């Protein structure tokens, strides 16, 4: 039958595979949603809530190497693709379910994306049935689009500070920008968590000066991005992100409609 919510979850670079089960994803079991996804399932009974991880193929070839990843075009697509599919058929099953979105990294992104079109009224569901968005290193986050949960970093994603910058978008790696629209009437509802130093949701331009370009790739290859499961370079009263993300997914959910 229809749970009262769905919770959609949007993996990070290397933490799906479009052979990944959504409701069962053991494939990788380091992910950094699981720690949010994993014990919500444990503290609601499935009638008041389903967790769904996206499956995509979650990667992001480099130009300057050979590895045999698709491009972050192409892997971006998929997963806002099987995003946008998860909800169409949660909705067209269960009209009157509401969404609770979160996304990490290329799934922030993603989810972020869908957040945008869902509260500029562009589907694929009406803003009223989501409940909630949080977004954790948001490649086109924006200061002053969504709450950005304190501490929020100086500068913005690194999809906003190279958006100007030739080449990319032709290698497959397109720098998209600001969101039209912003997240429109989810505003109010969409958090943006990122910690200092992690150049892919706070870049500030001078991390592409030549001093600091060759470090900047470094860290972007792959680190304060890889230990938002920690309160080291982020916390919120010493809470960690993924810790912040639960509670706050817990009291959505309780506080949610029975349909």
């Amino acid at each position: 039958s229809c749970p009262d919510v769905q919770m959609i979850s949007v993996p990070g670079t290397w933490e799906s595979s479009p052979q990944q089960n959504p409701l069962n994803p053991v494939q990788f079991p380091k992910a950094l949603l699981l720690k949010v996804t994993g014990p919500i399932a444990q503290q609601f009974a499935p009638a008041r809530v389903q967790t769904y991880t996206v499956a995509y193929t979650a990667q992001f070839h480099n130009p300057l190497t050979t590895d045999n990843q698709m491009s972050y075009n192409d892997s971006r697509a998929e997963g806002t693709r099987a995003m946008v599919a998860a909800m169409t058929d949660m909705n067209n099953r269960c009209p009157l379910t509401s969404y609770v979105l979160i996304g990490f990294s290329q799934g922030a992104v993603i989810a972020g994306d869908v957040a945008s079109d869902i509260g500029n009224g562009r589907g694929p569901v009406d803003e009223d049935l989501v409940l909630g968005v949080t977004l954790i290193a948001d490649g086109r986050r924006q200061q002053g689009v969504g709450n950005q949960v304190p501490p929020s970093p100086r500068g913005e994603g690194a999809e906003i500070t190279l958006h100007e910058v030739p080449v990319l978008s032709g290698l497959g790696l397109t720098m998209t920008g600001p969101r039209p629209g912003g997240f429109g009437a989810l505003d109010g509802r969409t958090n943006e968590i990122c910690a200092q130093g992690d150049l892919i949701c706070a870049a500030p331009a001078q991390a592409f000066s030549p001093a600091n370009l060759p470090t900047t790739l470094n860290t972007l290859a792959g680190p304060v991005h890889a230990m938002y499961a920690t309160p080291e370079f982020w916390n919120s009263d010493g809470e960690p992100a993924t810790e912040w993300t639960l509670n706050w997914a817990h009291q959505l959910i309780e506080n949610a409609p029975h349909p």
